[PDB]
C-alpha cells in the first residue's frame, strides 16, 4: 500500500543573448528526466545522473521545486514527478523560456496573444453560471480578466488555469509551444521560483560570467521576470542586498565590471 | 517496460501559537507527525494528508503549503506539508529545537552543542577547515552570526555529526525523520515571517500590534525591534484598523491572496 512511482525533471536555465532558455532533449519537446531508483543516494543526485546520460552539459547547483501527483492500477502505485531549478552558463536543445510561455513576457509591453488568451478564458469562466464568479476571481488573480494588475510570479497558478479550462494542448486549443507529459508544468515552477527569488534577492552568480557589469545584471534579472526593471530600485536592492562587488577592471562607453561576493558564493555552498 | 516503485509517504506539520510558544501537531504521545502513505483513492497529495490529519487528530486544517520531499537515508519518499491553524498541541517546537529559541538570548545548550561540534570538525585534519566553515555558518562555532532560518541545515550537521539520536543526542528525538520535516517547516515560515509575514490563521481575528510581534517573536525565536517591526508591516501593507480597542486586523486582500494561490 501507499507506492509511488517518481520521476525526476530538472529545470535548467541559462541566459543567452538577454533571451531566458531551458535545457531540453527531445529536440526540444521535453526537460531532462528520469526516474528515481533504488541505487540513487538522494533524489538530487538520481538527477543529476540523468542530466549527465541525456545532455552531458555541467550544473552548479540544484535546488528542490516542487512534487506533483497524477489524478493506473497496473502500474502498483500513482506516479509523482520531482521538479529541480539549476542555473548555468551555456556550453557548445537550447529553447527559450518565452517559446513555451509566451504570455509570461512582458518586457516590450503586454504580449498580444494574451487578448486571445483573454477571450478564451472569459467564455470558459461564462460557460457555467454556477461557478462564473468563483472562475472570474481566479482569472482575474492571475491573467487579470476583470482588470487585475500583473503578477510575474504566478506562472504556475496561470498555467493550472490554462490546463483546468482545457485552454493548453496538454488538457487535451493551446497557447504556447507544449511539451511531453507534464514538463511545461514543472517549467512553469522553475520560472515562479526564479522570479520569486530575483525580487528580494537575486543571488544568479550562476548565470553571469566570472565578471559583468550592472546593465548586463539588469538585462539578465529582466529577461527572468520577463519585465522590465527600474533602474534605481534594483541597484538599491543589490547594494542594499550587499551582493556585488567592483573588480577593478573596466568594460567597454566604459563601465566598471562586478562579481558576486564570495560570502554569497560560499552561503550558497553551505545551503 | 520495469518501473521502480517506492514508499510515499505524507507528513504533516501543523503549527499553532498558544501562550507564546510554537507548538506543532503531534501524535504518538509526541513522538511523531501526522503521516500516511499516498493512496490510490486520494484525488491529490493534500487530500490525502488531510484525511490522515482529520483521521490521526479530529482537528481541522486550514491551508496547507508543500513544504520539501526527502528520499529516505525498498525506498521511502517523504513528502511534507506546513499548516497553520488556530488551536495534539502538547508540544512545542523547542522541544525538538530547543538551540532554535534565542528570545531570551543565546541558549545555554549551544554551549554544548558547540563543543562537540568542535571536537567532530577537529576529528580529520583535511576536512577541518570545511567542517569549520559549515559549523560556523550553521551554528557560529567560530565566532559567526546567528541565522534563524538556517533550522534545516543546523539540524543536518547534526545529523552529519552524529549529534542526534536520529543519525549523543540534542532535543527530544522523533519517529523517522520528522525531525528533518519539522526543521523544514520551522524554516520555511522563518524565512515568510521575514519578507511577507502572511499568519492570520495563526492571528485572532483581533489582535494588538505587540501581540502580533510576540507571535511573530516566537516564530522566529528571537526577540525583534518594535519600531523596525511595524515599519515591516506598514510597508507591506498587510493590516488594517478595526476601530476597536490599537486592535489590528489582516486585510481582505491578503486572505483573497491566499485562497487563489494554492498549495
Amino acid at each position: 500500500i501507499g507506492l509511488a512511482h517518481a520521476e525526476l525533471i530538472a529545470v535548467v536555465t541559462a541566459i543567452t543573448t538577454d533571451e531566458p532558455r531551458v535545457m531540453t532533449v527531445r529536440e526540444g519537446a521535453a526537460l531532462p528526466s528520469g526516474p528515481f531508483e533504488f541505487g540513487h543516494r538522494t533524489l538530487q543526485s538520481g538527477l543529476r545522473e540523468w542530466i549527465h546520460e541525456q545532455t552531458h552539459h555541467p550544473v552548479g547547483y540544484l535546488e528542490q521545486l516542487y512534487t506533483f501527483a497524477d489524478r493506473n492500477e497496473i502500474l502498483g502505485g500513482r506516479t509523482i514527478s520531482i521538479g529541480y531549478l539549476g542555473l548555468v552558463r551555456e556550453q557548445e536543445f537550447w529553447h527559450g523560456w518565452y517559446e513555451y510561455f509566451p504570455w509570461e513576457d512582458h518586457r516590450q509591453g503586454r504580449p498580444d496573444i494574451l487578448d486571445s488568451i483573454i477571450d478564451k478564458l472569459r467564455a470558459w469562466a461564462d460557460s457555467e453560471p454556477d461557478s462564473r464568479a468563483q472562475r472570474h476571481l481566479r482569472a482575474d488573480f492571475t491573467f487579470g480578466l476583470d482588470g487585475g494588475g500583473w503578477n510575474e510570479e504566478l506562472t504556475l497558478q496561470r498555467y493550472e488555469l490554462l490546463y483546468e479550462a482545457g485552454l493548453v494542448g496538454e488538457a487535451q486549443i493551446n497557447f504556447g509551444r507544449p511539451m511531453f507529459a507534464d514538463h511545461r508544468r514543472i517549467l512553469a515552477t522553475g520560472i515562479a521560483r526564479l522570479r520569486a527569488k530575483i525580487k528580494y534577492r537575486p543571488v544568479v552568480f550562476e548565470l553571469m560570467a566570472d565578471s559583468f557589469t550592472l546593465l548586463q545584471l539588469q538585462r539578465a534579472i529582466e529577461a527572468l521576470a520577463g519585465l522590465t526593471l527600474h533602474k534605481q530600485n534594483f541597484r538599491r536592492l543589490i547594494e542594499q542586498q550587499q551582493l556585488v562587488e567592483e573588480t577593478g577592471d573596466m568594460a567597454t562607453r566604459p563601465a566598471k565590471l562586478f562579481r558576486f561576493r564570495q560570502t554569497v558564493l560560499d552561503e550558497r555552498a553551505l545551503s
